[PDB]
């Protein structure tokens, strides 16, 4: 029964996306925010300038305490604090109640975001990237040893933003066309394989081991699509190309200056769609997924009758990393059951007159784990 699911996901843009959980008994009501970036449930236990509520152990009759402090660091934020077990649900999610793995956040450094509205966070990924160590199973494998819920999960995120988290489940009723699967490489990250990349139908032509190096992942904790020095600098060239029409800033190819043109007058058509093509699911077959402007410019909000966007690319050092920018097209399947990653056209996709983001197959394409990074 997945639609008492659909739409129990919220966030503000690019604060990343949360779903109601409870913790203890009595329950307490936490905004977790869900990532598939790690593998770590940690709320936030103590006060804080930017927590609006937070969780208070002494009222949990069924807290246990594993005396063990935990450190967790992001790409940017941080969090230190103290691990416990304790009864879990999700108000919105299959008829559970789960003892897991938390991590009580005691202090924190540029984690919890100001009027950010979560006060937690759900580490999605595998054991082995859990923090400290990797006997600290991660909330999704307790709620599978524990009940019947399937080892698989979706997550549908659209473009105030909303979205769903089908919990164990795929919800027809959230994509259209057909699902194209991608093996997962390996069970740490959600790891998969990207091995040729075109710009307006241009390969960018590089050795298919630039698209990986040293990774490339799913993350729903990270918003903007974070490329390879090398690889970033290629895009960034042929869409500097594509729309040379115009003239913007340079903090604006960093992430930095917003653009502004006059409401209704963003001059899409000048943005050229990205393809990513993933490995298949059969010998020598790979799949695309397509990638409007729209996705890849966010927009902010002005500050004021103009519409105004940051460039949602930014350089990595850690390989590639589909964030939210890339998930928001498209119906994402966690298949964890079949180590594989599914990727539909999204029933929240967001429709330019002209042009539409495409999970496209089968194509074909040789040697294609030398696009495999290796150590
Ligand atoms: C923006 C951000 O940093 N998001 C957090 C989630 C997040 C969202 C947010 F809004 C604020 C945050 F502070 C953190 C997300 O996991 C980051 N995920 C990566 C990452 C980066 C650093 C550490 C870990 N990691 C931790 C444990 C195991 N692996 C994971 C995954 C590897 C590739 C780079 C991004």
């Amino acid at each position: 029964s997945f639609v008492e699911m659909v739409d129990n996901l919220r966030g503000k843009s690019g604060q990343g996306y949360y779903v109601e959980m409870t913790v203890g008994s009595p329950p307490q009501t936490l905004n977790i925010l869900v990532d598939t970036g790690s593998s770590n449930f940690a709320v936030g236990a103590a006060p804080h300038p930017f927590l609006h509520r937070y969780y208070q152990r002494q009222l949990s009759s069924t807290y246990r305490d594993l005396r063990k402090g935990v450190y967790v660091p992001y790409t940017q934020g941080k969090w230190e604090g103290e691990l416990g077990t304790d009864l879990v649900s999700i108000p919105h999610g299959p008829n559970v109640t789960v003892r897991a793995n938390i991590a009580a956040i005691t202090e924190s450094d540029k984690f919890f975001i100001n009027g950010s509205n979560w006060e937690g966070i759900l580490g999605l990924a595998y054991a082995e990237i859990a923090r400290p160590d990797d006997s600290l199973e991660p909330f999704f494998d307790s709620l599978v040893k524990q009940t019947h819920v399937p080892n698989l999960f979706s997550l549908q995120l659209c473009g105030s933003v909303g979205g769903s988290m089908i919990i164990g489940g795929i919800d027809h009723s959230l994509y259209t066309g057909s699902l194209w699967y991608t093996p997962i490489r390996r069970e740490w990250y959600y790891e998969v394989i990207i091995v040729r990349v075109e710009i307006n139908g241009q390969d960018l032509k590089m050795d298919c081991k630039e698209y990986n190096y040293d990774k490339s992942i799913v993350d729903s904790g990270t918003t903007n699509l974070r490329l390879p020095k090398k690889v970033f600098e290629a895009a960034v060239k042929s869409i500097k190309a594509a729309s040379s029409t115009e003239k913007f800033p340079d903090g604006f190819w960093l992430g930095e200056q917003l653009v502004c043109w006059q409401a209704g007058t963003t001059p899409w058509n000048i943005f050229p769609v990205i393809s990513l093509y993933l490995m298949g699911e059969v010998t020598n077959q790979s799949f695309r997924i397509t990638i409007l402007p729209q996705q890849y410019l966010r927009p902010v909000e002005d500050v004021s009758q103009d519409d105004c966007y940051k460039f949602a690319i930014s350089q990595s050092s850690t390989g590639t990393v589909m964030g939210a920018v890339i998930m928001e097209g498209f119906y994402v399947v966690f298949d964890r059951a079949r180590k594989r990653i599914g990727f539909a056209v999204s029933a929240c996709h967001v429709h330019d007159e002209f042009r539409t983001a495409a999970v496209e197959g089968p194509f074909v394409t040789l040697d294609m784990e030398d696009c495999g990074y290796n150590i």
